[PDB]
């Protein structure tokens, strides 16, 4: 009752100089000063919704503002990309010396940027087992942990994390939950900060924005999580970049997203451009659309994928014999997201001759696109590992992932039973 | 004193609401509606220049009102490319019936654009002899008589017009003089307004726009030709599409170039879009730095190509000894454009060898671009034409089109050299 009507409106009310309906793009650079006297309040953070900027671009506004209202958050904030959007993230609550607690069922990306790039940068990502339980968070944490982190489905496996017993053990603990929701198109099918996460993180370059057409990504502040704890003195501090400027008590219960820009954007400056952030706001326009039929053909496609001699399995979370089928309707209402995995009985090389008989979905390693999509990792993703750190990582020799999309689903069932023989 | 000011400026003050520096596109189709009491005025063309609709964008607008500027103009028109803004122009003030006068020196597309599309509809262009002069225009005058039309620099010999005279000739007539000058660069090279044309016409695909990247056109208004006469009951009839509302009574001296917009682009839909508008804009900003750098590189080579053993003429309007090198001084200030032509001494054969040897001048027809063009129309443009059917036209088997681009004239140099062996 309302998802549809704010992923068309909310941000933005037709600019009063020209009453254009769409929203313009403002390739720009640079506003104009108003005055001295608000040109002096914009770099004291005294007027922040209303002076423009090289990090405040009003079409990139409308994005940031939309997003946050499908999510039922209260601010949120674009960057050049997901990974950008989880390092500025990261980077804004946690600084060298500190750590963080992650289930490691990671997107390939995700994890490498944990391991290495934080690690290089003396951030110390701590790892849960793969049932990525509350008490194994909790016993990872210790005075210096600054986040724990989980994902809304998680990587190879496609699991569901425990996502209302998370929240509260963090919430208990005083650390803040960040929840990568991509895999939950904008808060569509799942809202993490319903359910208590302090914070969410989106790859827009998936399903939001939809088209495959460009890359982006956004932090969503629930404006609910205290950052006063002592937990977080980078919140606290007094500001270095903004003359001793005191950040939660400029901004109260905001001051994670006011950071995120006026400083960790502002020096790092991942901008999302305005061409990029409306050509999102095109994609955003037919979210929950979208959505549906997706996860619509996902289910279909995944009975239909168990019925066929060649397959030996199929991995998604609505099926109903599913180990966390009970989370599926918990969270998603049943309809856990649009990736699937399958294995073939006649194994790799049988995933190779698939892959290779495709004509209609495509062959690549992205995921959320209006087109159906197919990977085999053991052949290419993760090829550079041998058999047994592939299985290691989770990765068995016979499975393809499935990004399943919006062709009609008997055009789908005939392109795969033909790419199966 | 000014045209490199007004090429940055003219047209555009920082949108009030976000006070951006640049000028936004606003890729919408609409616009909301004020109130229904400047909905009215709207449909009623009550509130002319203030109201924004699917005829008027405000992107658009701006290269617009630039475009008038720097043709020492009252007013613009945009449309989606220089034949389009040809066909409103002429379709504005001539109905079938009517008749025109050319030049038959045209570019190609507008030779049959007059003889093949405007004939069908029933509007006669009459043409002049080649050396075009006003007394020919003047014979072929007659009550029915429209406009007159010759372009800044003709095709394909490169001839000026004898603009001066021409003008008087048509106002003491009480024809509109309309020149084609998109080879006067957007008025930087040449204002025929300022010599008296009535209406002046580009195809801003070409330098205004520069950068070979957007197909757009315009029609550019003086504000300065009567239009009551009796030979334009066109423009002062009472208007079917407006509740018989009689343009010359309600716009005065803007006449034509409002109805060229309500009624002409209202009911044929050339419209140029705002993507293409701002990136003709970005070329505009430009406009007379690459005009300068054009001309120089132009004499340059006419000059280096003369020196050369393998060529056996060279026709450039700037050259000393060229027929029409007063007109150049008159009307170019010595700088008459950035098209020349030249005969190879081994004729049709050398000129297929030199376009097949050229690497960095690229081979395509078109005029323009910051890069440097070639053609031999024999072999290409003209192939389908008998030989004697091209000698015809002016198309002499040796001859060589060239459009100077930017590039180090060294560079060119060195490619032509080399092309020529
Ligand atoms: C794509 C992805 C990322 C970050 O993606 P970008 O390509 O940088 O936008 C993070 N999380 C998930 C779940 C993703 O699939
Ligand atoms: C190209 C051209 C035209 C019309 O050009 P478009 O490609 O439609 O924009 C008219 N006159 C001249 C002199 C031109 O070169």
């Amino acid at each position: 009752m309302r998802f549809e009507t704010l992923q068309l409106h909310a941000g933005y009310e037709p600019e009063p100089t020209t009453l254009s309906r769409q929203v313009p793009i403002y390739p720009t650079t640079s506003y104009v000063f108003k005055s001295p006297e608000h040109a002096a309040n914009l770099f004291a953070l005294k007027e922040f919704g209303n002076i423009y900027s090289r990090i405040m671009n009003p079409t990139v506004d409308v994005l940031e503002k939309r997003l946050a209202a499908l999510e039922g958050g209260k601010a949120a904030l674009a960057t050049a990309s997901g990974h950008a959007a989880q390092f500025l993230a990261l980077t804004t609550l946690a600084q060298a010396g500190d750590n963080i607690v992650s289930t490691p069922n990671l997107y390939g990306g995700t994890f490498n940027q944990f391991k290495v790039t934080l690690k290089r940068l003396g951030i110390e990502v701590r790892f849960t087992s793969r049932e990525e339980r509350p008490e194994e968070f909790l016993a990872l944490t210790d005075e210096k942990t600054r986040a724990w982190w989980v994902e809304s489905i998680g990587n190879p496996a496609l699991n569901i994390p425990d996502l209302e017993a998370l929240a509260q053990a963090a919430r208990e603990k005083g650390v803040a939950l960040i929840v990568d929701n991509t895999f939950g198109m904008g808060g569509y099918l799942l809202r993490p900060l319903a359910w208590g996460a302090a914070l969410v993180t989106h790859s827009l370059t998936k399903w939001v924005g939809g088209h495959g057409a460009v890359i982006a990504g956004a932090i969503v502040d629930g404006g609910n999580f205290p950052w006063e704890g002592g937990r977080y003195p980078l919140l606290t501090e007094p500001q270095p970049g903004y003359h001793g400027l005191r950040l939660t008590e400029a901004f109260g219960e905001l001051a994670f997203i006011v950071k995120a820009r006026v400083d960790g954007l502002r020096d790092q400056g991942q901008a999302l451009g305005p061409f990029e952030a409306w050509v999102v706001l095109l994609g955003m326009e037919t979210l929950s659309l979208r959505a549906e039929r997706h996860v619509e053909n996902t289910l279909h496609l995944a009975h239909w994928l168990l019925e066929q001699p060649q397959v030996a399995w199929v991995n998604y979370p609505g099926l109903p014999h599913h180990p966390h089928h009970d989370r599926a309707q918990k969270y998603f209402k049943g309809k856990p997201g649009a990736v699937l995995t399958f294995g073939l009985k006649g194994g790799y090389e049988a995933a190779k001759r698939f892959i290779s008989r495709l004509k209609l979905i495509s062959h690549l390693a992205n995921v959320g696109d209006t087109r159906t999509l197919a990977i085999h990792p053991a052949s290419t993703t993760h090829s550079q590992l041998s058999p047994e750190e592939q299985a290691q990582a989770g990765v068995s020799p016979e499975m393809v992932r499935l990004s399943v999309g919006l062709e009609h689903v008997e055009d789908l069932k005939a392109e795969l039973k033909e790419a199966l023989a």
